[PDB]
C-alpha cells in the first residue's frame, strides 16, 4: 500500500474517561451505553469531572479511533491520513501528537479562538456527553486547500463515520461525490441512531456512495423505524441499505455490516439475496458493538483493502475489537503484542 492510500475526516475529541458516582447518571439523565451530544442541561458535566481524581485523557474521535488502528495494524507508516479540527489549546496539541507518533499524516484545522477543542465526558462505572466544540469550525474551505485536498486525491479508501454530519457535511459529501467519480472505496459508518432519525436525508445520500456501510442493532432499528421497515426492522434495514441505488446509477456491490453484540452479526450485499449470520466471540460482559466499533470497522478494512476475503476480514474485525476490548478503553499498546 502507498503512503496516504486510507483516509479519513471526522471529528478530533479528547476522552475524558472518569469513574463516576451513581448520582451522575440520575442528574443528567444518562444511559447505558449511550452517547449524547450535550445540551445546556449537560454543560455542568464538565466542570464537575474535572475535579475528580485519577482522571484519564485519551485522544478521542470516532472516525480518528478507527482511521489510526489501520494505520497501526498496517503497521507501515504513513499509510493513514487525517482530517479535522481542532482548538488552538493544550488539547488540540495532545491530540495533534498522538497522531504523528502513530505515524499518521495529519492536515488539522485550527478553530478561532477561544473555541476549544470538543470532548468528550466518559462516564464509566460507560456513557458518553459529547461536547464538539472546535470539531464544528470544520470547513470546506479547508478541505479544498491544495497541500489538504491531495490528501483525498492520492487517497484509494475513504472512512467517515456518520456523525460528522453534525460537523462538515458539505466536506464529506464532496469527498463521497469524488469516491464514487473515481470508483474509490468509501466506508461509512451509522454511528448513532439518532443520525437516522434527526439526519435521515444526510445518512440516505451518504449511502448512495457508501461502497462499505458499517452499523450495529440500535442503529439499524432507528433507520428501519424512519423508514417504514416494520416487520424484521433489523434484516429489513441491512436489505434496504445495500439495495439502495448509487447516486451516478452504475451498478456496483454495496456491502452492509451490522453488529449485533454478543449475538451473529449481519452481513449481506446488492448482489445477494440472503442475509448471514456471522458467529462473533464472547468475552466477559463486553461485546463487539462498544470504542469496540470502532475497532471493528478498521480491522475489517485493514484487512480487505489488502485483498482479504470476506470472512477472513470479519474475523481481522472481531479480533481488532477483542483487542480494544481486552485493554481499558481505545488505547494501542504494542503492535508485536496483537498477534
Ligand atoms: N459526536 C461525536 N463525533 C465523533 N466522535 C464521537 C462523538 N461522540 C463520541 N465520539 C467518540 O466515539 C468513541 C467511542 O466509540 C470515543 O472515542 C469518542 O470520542
Ligand atoms: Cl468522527
Amino acid at each position: 500500500l502507498s503512503e496516504g492510500y486510507v483516509f479519513g475526516m471526522g471529528n478530533p475529541l479528547l476522552d475524558i474517561i472518569v469513574d463516576a458516582d451513581d448520582f451522575m447518571y440520575r442528574k443528567y439523565n444518562l444511559k447505558k451505553d449511550n452517547i449524547v451530544l450535550a445540551e445546556e442541561k449537560h454543560m455542568t458535566i464538565y466542570d464537575e469531572i474535572q475535579k475528580k481524581k485519577k482522571l484519564n485523557y485519551i485522544a478521542g474521535g470516532a472516525t480518528l479511533n478507527t482511521v489510526k488502528m489501520i494505520q497501526w495494524i498496517i503497521q507501515k507508516p504513513f499509510v493513514c491520513s487525517y482530517v479535522g479540527c481542532i482548538g488552538a489549546d493544550i488539547q488540540g496539541k495532545y491530540i495533534k501528537n498522538d497522531c504523528s507518533a502513530l505515524d499518521l499524516v495529519t492536515e488539522f484545522q485550527i478553530a478561532e479562538e477561544p473555541l476549544m477543542t470538543g470532548k468528550v465526558a466518559v462516564l464509566v462505572s460507560r456513557s458518553m456527553v459529547t461536547y464538539l466544540g472546535a470539531a464544528c469550525d470544520l470547513s470546506l474551505a479547508h478541505i479544498e486547500q491544495p497541500h489538504v485536498w491531495s490528501l483525498v486525491e492520492k487517497a484509494q479508501v475513504y472512512y467517515i463515520a456518520g456523525f460528522v454530519i453534525n460537523t462538515c457535511y458539505e466536506g464529506m459529501l464532496k469527498i463521497a461525490k469524488h469516491s464514487l467519480e473515481n470508483e474509490k472505496l468509501f466506508c461509512f459508518n451509522l454511528s448513532a441512531p439518532f443520525l437516522s432519525q434527526f439526519n435521515t436525508k444526510e445518512v440516505d445520500e451518504m449511502i448512495s456512495y457508501s461502497n462499505i456501510v458499517f452499523g450495529n442493532e440500535s442503529e439499524a432499528e432507528a433507520y428501519g423505524e424512519v423508514h417504514g421497515l416494520l416487520e424484521d426492522t433489523v434484516h429489513a434495514t441491512a436489505r434496504y441499505i445495500a439495495d439502495l441505488p448509487f447516486a451516478d446509477g452504475k451498478k456496483r456491490k454495496r456491502l452492509v455490516i451490522i453488529t449485533r453484540g454478543k449475538n451473529p452479526l449481519l452481513y449481506t450485499d446488492s448482489s445477494d439475496s440472503e442475509i448471514h449470520q456471522f458467529m462473533v466471540e464472547q468475552f466477559k460482559d463486553d461485546q463487539i458493538i462498544d470504542g469496540a466499533g470502532d475497532a471493528f470497522a478498521a480491522g475489517f478494512i485493514a484487512d480487505y483493502i489488502r485483498g482479504k476475503p470476506m470472512i477472513t476480514s470479519l474475523h481481522a474485525a472481531v479480533k481488532a475489537a477483542a483487542y480494544i476490548i481486552c485493554r481499558s478503553g481505545f488505547s494501542l499498546g504494542s503492535r508485536d503484542s496483537y498477534s
